[PDB]
Protein backbone atom coordinates (compact mmCIF):
# COMPACT_ATOMS: atom_id res chain seq x y z
CA UNK A 1 0.00 0.00 0.00
CA UNK A 2 1.46 3.31 -0.88
CA UNK A 3 2.68 5.52 1.92
CA UNK A 4 -0.34 8.28 0.69
CA UNK A 5 -3.10 5.77 1.27
CA UNK A 6 -1.98 4.57 4.57
CA UNK A 7 -1.95 8.64 5.52
CA UNK A 8 -4.92 9.37 4.06
CA UNK A 9 -6.74 6.61 6.02
CA UNK A 10 -5.38 7.57 9.16
CA UNK A 11 -6.82 11.23 8.82
CA UNK A 12 -10.21 10.10 7.63
CA UNK A 13 -10.19 8.30 10.61
CA UNK A 14 -9.44 10.48 13.29
CA UNK A 15 -11.87 12.81 11.37
CA UNK A 16 -14.76 10.70 12.07
CA UNK A 17 -13.86 9.95 15.66
CA UNK A 18 -14.18 14.04 16.27
CA UNK A 19 -16.93 13.81 14.16
CA UNK A 20 -18.71 11.92 16.82
CA UNK A 21 -17.39 14.19 19.30
CA UNK A 22 -14.64 16.51 21.18
CA UNK A 23 -12.05 14.37 22.59
CA UNK A 24 -8.38 13.90 24.05
CA UNK A 25 -5.58 12.09 22.57
CA UNK A 26 -5.30 9.08 24.90
CA UNK A 27 -9.02 8.85 24.18
CA UNK A 28 -8.93 9.20 20.74
CA UNK A 29 -5.78 6.51 20.50
CA UNK A 30 -8.26 3.97 23.09
CA UNK A 31 -10.87 4.73 21.13
CA UNK A 32 -9.95 3.80 17.44
CA UNK A 33 -7.80 0.51 19.26
CA UNK A 34 -11.12 -0.46 20.40
CA UNK A 35 -12.83 -0.37 17.33
CA UNK A 36 -10.17 -2.23 15.07
CA UNK A 37 -9.80 -4.45 17.80
CA UNK A 38 -6.35 -3.91 18.31
CA UNK A 39 -4.77 -3.69 14.54
CA UNK A 40 -4.78 -0.05 14.45
CA UNK A 41 -2.83 1.36 17.82
CA UNK A 42 -1.88 4.84 17.26
CA UNK A 43 1.13 6.79 19.45
CA UNK A 44 0.99 9.96 20.98
CA UNK A 45 3.31 11.39 18.30
CA UNK A 46 1.41 10.36 15.28
CA UNK A 47 -1.59 12.23 16.15
CA UNK A 48 0.52 15.51 17.38
CA UNK A 49 2.19 15.84 14.31
CA UNK A 50 -1.07 15.24 11.89
CA UNK A 51 -3.02 17.36 14.84
CA UNK A 52 -1.05 20.48 14.30
CA UNK A 53 -1.24 20.59 10.38
CA UNK A 54 -5.31 19.96 10.72
CA UNK A 55 -5.13 23.08 13.31
CA UNK A 56 -2.50 25.18 10.83
CA UNK A 57 -5.60 24.76 8.31
CA UNK A 58 -8.64 25.56 10.46
CA UNK A 59 -9.72 22.23 10.08
CA UNK A 60 -9.74 21.21 14.20
CA UNK A 61 -8.76 23.66 16.95
CA UNK A 62 -7.94 22.79 20.74
CA UNK A 63 -8.92 23.72 24.51
CA UNK A 64 -8.88 23.17 28.20
CA UNK A 65 -11.46 20.47 30.06
CA UNK A 66 -11.60 20.64 33.81
CA UNK A 67 -6.91 19.51 32.94
CA UNK A 68 -6.92 17.97 29.50
CA UNK A 69 -6.34 19.02 25.98
CA UNK A 70 -9.07 18.86 24.23
CA UNK A 71 -9.76 18.67 20.29
CA UNK A 72 -12.70 19.68 18.24
CA UNK A 73 -13.85 19.32 14.43
CA UNK A 74 -14.93 23.09 13.25
CA UNK A 75 -17.48 24.24 11.22
CA UNK A 76 -15.05 24.36 8.10
CA UNK A 77 -14.00 20.73 8.95
CA UNK A 78 -17.70 19.54 9.19
CA UNK A 79 -18.03 20.96 5.70
CA UNK A 80 -14.65 19.76 3.94
CA UNK A 81 -16.22 16.38 5.60
CA UNK A 82 -19.16 16.75 3.50
CA UNK A 83 -17.75 17.67 0.40
CA UNK A 84 -15.19 14.51 0.61
CA UNK A 85 -18.27 11.91 1.34
CA UNK A 86 -19.72 13.30 -1.79
CA UNK A 87 -16.63 13.92 -4.00
CA UNK A 88 -16.08 10.07 -3.23
CA UNK A 89 -19.75 9.23 -4.07
CA UNK A 90 -19.72 10.63 -7.41
CA UNK A 91 -16.87 8.57 -8.31
CA UNK A 92 -18.27 5.01 -7.24
CA UNK A 93 -21.14 5.90 -9.61
CA UNK A 94 -18.59 7.13 -12.54
CA UNK A 95 -17.13 4.02 -11.97
CA UNK A 96 -20.80 1.68 -11.97
CA UNK A 97 -21.70 3.19 -15.07
CA UNK A 98 -18.47 2.66 -16.85
CA UNK A 99 -19.15 -0.98 -16.54
CA UNK A 100 -22.75 -0.24 -17.90
CA UNK A 101 -21.39 1.79 -20.82
CA UNK A 102 -19.44 -1.49 -21.49
CA UNK A 103 -22.49 -3.40 -21.59
CA UNK B 1 -13.24 24.16 1.94
CA UNK B 2 -12.14 22.81 -1.33
CA UNK B 3 -11.70 19.14 -1.61
CA UNK B 4 -7.52 18.78 -0.93
CA UNK B 5 -4.89 18.09 -3.55
CA UNK B 6 -4.35 14.94 -2.53
CA UNK B 7 -7.75 13.96 -2.90
CA UNK B 8 -8.87 15.09 -6.22
CA UNK B 9 -5.52 13.65 -7.88
CA UNK B 10 -6.36 9.99 -5.80
CA UNK B 11 -10.14 10.13 -7.18
CA UNK B 12 -8.65 10.55 -10.83
CA UNK B 13 -6.23 7.71 -10.23
CA UNK B 14 -8.97 5.72 -9.35
CA UNK B 15 -10.63 5.90 -11.89
CA UNK B 16 -8.31 5.87 -14.31
CA UNK B 17 -6.94 2.65 -13.43
CA UNK B 18 -10.28 0.65 -12.96
CA UNK B 19 -10.73 1.77 -16.43
CA UNK B 20 -7.47 -0.05 -17.59
CA UNK B 21 -9.04 -3.01 -15.68
CA UNK B 22 -11.79 -3.36 -17.42
CA UNK B 23 -9.68 -3.60 -20.77
CA UNK B 24 -6.68 -2.27 -22.64
CA UNK B 25 -7.35 1.70 -23.77
CA UNK B 26 -5.59 4.86 -25.34
CA UNK B 27 -5.88 7.99 -24.12
CA UNK B 28 -9.01 9.71 -26.45
CA UNK B 29 -10.88 6.22 -25.84
CA UNK B 30 -10.21 7.02 -21.73
CA UNK B 31 -11.40 10.29 -21.76
CA UNK B 32 -14.13 9.52 -24.17
CA UNK B 33 -15.20 6.50 -21.57
CA UNK B 34 -14.77 8.81 -18.36
CA UNK B 35 -16.65 11.59 -19.83
CA UNK B 36 -19.84 9.68 -20.82
CA UNK B 37 -20.01 7.57 -17.68
CA UNK B 38 -20.18 10.45 -16.10
CA UNK B 39 -22.76 11.86 -17.99
CA UNK B 40 -20.20 15.31 -18.88
CA UNK B 41 -19.36 16.48 -15.50
CA UNK B 42 -15.50 15.28 -15.62
CA UNK B 43 -13.90 15.89 -18.82
CA UNK B 44 -9.99 14.81 -18.12
CA UNK B 45 -7.36 16.92 -20.03
CA UNK B 46 -4.89 15.43 -22.16
CA UNK B 47 -1.61 16.88 -20.23
CA UNK B 48 -2.93 15.59 -17.25
CA UNK B 49 -3.34 12.55 -18.00
CA UNK B 50 -0.30 12.10 -19.83
CA UNK B 51 1.57 13.23 -16.97
CA UNK B 52 0.00 10.87 -14.72
CA UNK B 53 0.23 7.94 -16.77
CA UNK B 54 3.87 8.55 -16.98
CA UNK B 55 4.05 7.65 -13.25
CA UNK B 56 2.19 4.86 -13.25
CA UNK B 57 4.69 3.36 -15.92
CA UNK B 58 7.49 4.61 -14.22
CA UNK B 59 6.02 2.66 -10.76
CA UNK B 60 5.23 -0.45 -12.93
CA UNK B 61 1.39 -0.46 -12.52
CA UNK B 62 0.80 -0.30 -16.09
CA UNK B 63 2.94 -0.43 -19.11
CA UNK B 64 1.72 0.47 -23.14
CA UNK B 65 2.17 -1.08 -26.47
CA UNK B 66 1.32 -0.13 -30.21
CA UNK B 67 -1.76 -1.17 -32.39
CA UNK B 68 -1.58 2.95 -35.70
CA UNK B 69 -2.84 3.41 -31.98
CA UNK B 70 -0.72 3.36 -28.45
CA UNK B 71 -2.69 1.19 -26.16
CA UNK B 72 -2.03 1.26 -21.97
CA UNK B 73 -2.61 -2.25 -19.85
CA UNK B 74 -2.35 -2.91 -16.22
CA UNK B 75 0.24 -5.06 -15.05
CA UNK B 76 0.13 -7.96 -12.18
CA UNK B 77 1.92 -5.02 -10.21
CA UNK B 78 -1.31 -2.83 -10.54
CA UNK B 79 -3.56 -5.99 -10.25
CA UNK B 80 -2.40 -6.30 -6.39
CA UNK B 81 -2.44 -2.96 -5.77
CA UNK B 82 -6.02 -3.26 -6.70
CA UNK B 83 -6.86 -5.49 -4.42
CA UNK B 84 -4.85 -4.24 -1.14
CA UNK B 85 -6.32 -0.87 -1.99
CA UNK B 86 -9.68 -2.40 -1.72
CA UNK B 87 -9.23 -4.64 0.98
CA UNK B 88 -7.68 -1.80 3.38
CA UNK B 89 -10.85 0.82 2.51
CA UNK B 90 -12.55 -2.19 3.63
CA UNK B 91 -10.79 -2.69 6.90
CA UNK B 92 -11.41 1.08 7.31
CA UNK B 93 -15.05 1.33 7.19
CA UNK B 94 -15.59 -1.38 9.47
CA UNK B 95 -13.40 0.29 12.16
CA UNK B 96 -15.59 3.49 11.44
CA UNK B 97 -18.85 1.16 11.64
CA UNK B 98 -17.77 0.18 14.77
CA UNK B 99 -16.87 3.35 16.09
CA UNK B 100 -20.51 4.59 15.71
CA UNK B 101 -21.54 1.24 17.66
CA UNK B 102 -19.09 1.89 20.36
CA UNK B 103 -21.10 4.88 21.07
CA UNK B 104 -24.16 2.86 22.25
Amino acid sequence: IPKEMLRAQTNFILLMVLKQGDNYVYGIIKQVKEASNGEMELNEATLYTIFKRLEKDGIISSYWGDRRKYYRLTEIGHENMRLRHESWSRVDKIIENLEANKK
